[PDB]
């Protein structure tokens, strides 16, 4: 089944809580399996670590776009470190574009929260106001392999 890892930010608890109920759902609803930190009781300064791998092995690697997420991934305070669980420029474009599945929890001046160095400015903007219409579209996403296209008849 595919497997799906979750880059999210610990921006407060009910994030928290809101990217561990879409985790549960993911695997109780959908047949994936979820590659979560909290599950895998991740210590702080393994986070870096822990990111770089799942993304490695993951089939998709859902992007959980904040404005919290967004402005660290844009800033990078402290310049990359141990403990740092927000997508790099560097891991982004070592990695195949099709595995990232971009989520905008909100938007800002008329866009997407998405960090500047996503080269596609593709997201799934998440409605709160039909969050079956979401989840139905963020479901398709995961299935979907867009790295395989049915070959020219001849």
């Amino acid at each position: 089944s595919p497997h799906v890892f979750i880059s999210y930010s610990w921006s407060s608890e009910d994030h928290k809580e809101w990217v561990l109920d879409l985790a549960n759902k993911l695997m109780k609803e959908s047949g994936v399996e979820v590659i979560l930190d909290r599950w895998h009781g991740v210590v702080g300064h393994d986070r870096f670590e822990f990111m770089e791998n799942s993304i490695k092995i993951a089939d998709k690697v859902l992007v959980i776009c904040d404005k919290d997420y967004c402005e660290k991934a844009n800033t990078r305070r402290g310049g990359v470190g141990t403990e740092t669980m927000i997508i790099t420029p560097n891991i982004y474009n070592n990695t195949k574009q099709e595995k990232f599945i971009p989520i905008s929890l909100g938007e800002e001046n008329g866009e997407y929260f998405l960090p500047d160095f996503f080269k596609s400015r593709f997201a799934l903007g998440w409605n709160y106001e039909d969050i079956d219409k979401s989840y139905k579209e963020l479901e398709r996403l995961i299935w979907e392999e867009p790295l395989l296209k049915p070959p020219v008849r001849g």
